[PDB]
C-alpha cells in the first residue's frame, strides 16, 4: 500500500497569494511566504519572463497574501532562484520544526496538492531519475509542495510549478532551483529519457514476497556487472553496492540474497509478466524506497 | 490517475491512546468523548472468546488511561455502543472539526490514518471491498485507527479498525461500533465471502477513460440493468444497485454517455475481452476510483 505522511503539519503552513489575476498557492514559515515566483507573471509575461526585470516593477502591496478569511500584510520580498520569499508581518504560529533539503533521484516523497491555499489531497510521488515527478497537479496548485517527516520535523524537498507535455510534472527545491533541465517558462519542454528506479523495483519485490507472494522467484542468480548490462539494456538504472547494502535488512527478513532477487527480476525484463500480476499491479513498481518497505512491513 | 488520500491534519488533531493494563491502542477524541474498540478491556486470554459485558462491569472509569501525546485526559463516564467504547473525558478536544459519523457502501473509498500509540504513521486510500474487508497496512496497535473522507470543511468518520483476517485482509466497524460485514471482535477464524469486483467503480474509470480521449470501446447498443447485472455476477462482478446507478449522475452528464450504454459496453468487454487493447494505459480494469474520485482528479 503506497502510503503518505501524515500532512497536518504541513497544512497548517499553506497560504494562497495573489498577483494581478494570478493566484497560487504559498507556504508560509515563520515570518516568510514562499511561492513560485511565476505568480508575479501575467498571460503575455509567461512565454519569456524576465523575473529580474519584472521584480523590480512590483510593490509589496501588489501582493495579496491569505491564511484562509485573514490577509497578511508584506512588508519585503525577495527572490532566490524560481522562489519568491514574502516577508509578512505576522508569524506562523503553528510553523512545524522543519529544514529544507534536495532529494536525490529515486527517493519518495509526499505531496500535499492545494489549490486556493487550501489542502486538497495527500499522495506519495518519487523523483525520476529525469528529474520529474508523476503527480496529479491541476491548473492552481502551483506552489503546492513535497516533503518527509522525521521525528516532528518536516523536511520540505519539493514546491510545484509546472506539467510537461507528456503529462508528467517539474517543480524546485525550496531554495528555488529546479530538479532538472527546466525552466519557469510557459514554453513546451520535454525532459531526458526516463529510466526505472532500480533498488526500488527490487524492494518491491520483496514487499510482495514478505506478502506471501512468490511466483516470479528463481533458482538461478547473477553477478551484479551482469545484472546491471541486462538493466541498462532494458532502462532500468543501474544498482550500486550502496543499494546492494540497503536492501540487506529485507534480503535478511525474507532470506533471499539480493542477488538471488536481481536474477528474478531479469527473468521479469526478459521474459515479461505473462499475464500475471505481483502485489495487485501488471507492472513492476518503482516508487517505494527499501525504507518506504520496511517502515510499513 | 493516483490513490490519492485526503488531507490528515484535521483526523491527526482528534487521535489519543487508550490503555486498559498493558493492551494500548488508538482512540478519536471529538468534543468530551472518546472512542475506541471495545477489546481494549481484554487481556490475551479473554480475546478467545470475550464477555464484553462481564469484563466491562468490572471495569471502573479509574481504569481507562486515555492520552494525547503524553498527557492524561480524565475519564468521568464509560459505555459500550456496539464494538466500541465511548468515554466520556472531562476536556472538550479544541482541535474538534465539523463532523458527521457515516455509515459507507461496499465500493466506496475513503482515507485511512494509520496510528500506532496515539501517534500517526501514514495516510492512505482504501476501497470497501464487496464482501466488507479492506486491504489495509495495519500492524500491531493499529486498532482504533479511523477512516474518514473530507467535504467541504466536514469530516465524515467511516470506519475504525478492529482486526485482521486469516488472508490478510482487515475489518472493522462504523463509528457507531456496528461492523462492515459479518464479522465479530473475537481471536477466531473468520472468513470473508469471496471478493467481487467493483463494477460502479469500473464504469467510473470507463467514464474517466472517455473524458481523457480513450474511448475506443464504446459501442453502439444498450441493455437494461437485470440484463446487465445477471451477465455482470457470471464474470464476478458484484450487480449495481439503483444508488449506483445514481452516483454515476454526474459522469454521465460530463460525457453524455448514459449509464446503461456505458453497462452494454463493459459487458461487451467482458465477453469479448480486451483483445490486446489498453485502456488508460492498462489492460486490466481498475475498481478502487470511486465516481467521486475520478471527478477530483479530472
Ligand atoms: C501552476 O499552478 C501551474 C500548474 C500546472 C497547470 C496544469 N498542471 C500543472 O501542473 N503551472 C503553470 O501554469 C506553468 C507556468 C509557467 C510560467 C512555468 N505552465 C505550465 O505548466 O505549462 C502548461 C501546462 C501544459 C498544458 C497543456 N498540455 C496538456 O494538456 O497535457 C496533457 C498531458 C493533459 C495532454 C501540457 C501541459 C502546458
Amino acid at each position: 500500500r503506497k502510503m503518505a505522511f501524515p500532512s497536518g503539519k504541513v497544512e497548517g503552513c499553506m497560504v494562497q497569494v495573489t498577483c494581478g489575476t494570478t493566484t497560487l498557492n504559498g507556504l508560509w514559515l515563520d515570518d516568510v511566504v514562499y511561492c513560485p515566483r511565476h505568480v508575479i507573471c501575467t498571460s503575455e509575461d509567461m512565454l519569456n519572463p524576465n523575473y529580474e526585470d519584472l521584480l523590480i516593477r512590483k510593490s509589496n502591496h501588489n501582493f495579496l497574501v491569505q491564511a484562509g478569511n485573514v490577509q497578511l500584510r508584506v512588508i519585503g520580498h525577495s527572490m532566490q532562484n524560481c522562489v519568491l520569499k514574502l516577508k509578512v508581518d505576522t508569524a506562523n504560529p503553528k510553523t512545524p520544526k522543519y529544514k529544507f533539503v534536495r532529494i536525490q533521484p529515486g527517493q519518495t516523497f509526499s505531496v500535499l496538492a492545494c489549490y486556493n491555499g487550501s489542502p486538497s489531497g495527500v499522495y506519495q510521488c518519487a523523483m525520476r531519475p529525469n528529474f520529474t515527478i508523476k503527480g496529479s497537479f491541476l491548473n492552481g496548485s502551483c506552489g503546492s509542495v513535497g516533503f518527509n517527516i522525521d521525528y516532528d520535523c518536516v523536511s520540505f524537498c519539493y514546491m510545484h510549478h509546472m506539467e510537461l507535455p507528456t503529462g508528467v510534472h517539474a517543480g524546485t527545491d525550496l531554495e528555488g532551483n529546479f530538479y532538472g533541465p527546466f525552466v519557469d517558462r510557459q514554453t513546451a519542454q520535454a525532459a531526458g529519457t526516463d529510466t526505472t528506479i532500480t533498488v526500488n523495483v527490487l524492494a518491491w519485490l520483496y514487499a510482495a514476497v514478505i506478502n506471501g507472494d512468490r511466483w516470479f522467484l528463481n533458482r538461478f542468480t547473477t553477478t551484479l556487472n551482469d545484472f546491471n548490462l541486462v538493466a541498462m539494456k532494458y532502462n532500468y538504472e543501474p544498482l550500486t553496492q550502496d543499494h546492494v547494502d540497503i536492501l540487506g535488512p529485507l534480503s535478511a527478513q525474507t532470506g533471499i540474497a539480493v542477488l538471488d532477487m536481481c536474477a528474478s527480476l531479469k527473468e521479469l525484463l526478459q521474459n515479461g509478466m505473462n499475464g500475471r500480476t505481483i502485489l495487485g499491479s501488471a507492472l513492476l513498481e518503482d516508487e517505494f524506497t527499501p525504507f518506504d518497505v520496511v517502515r510499513q512491513c
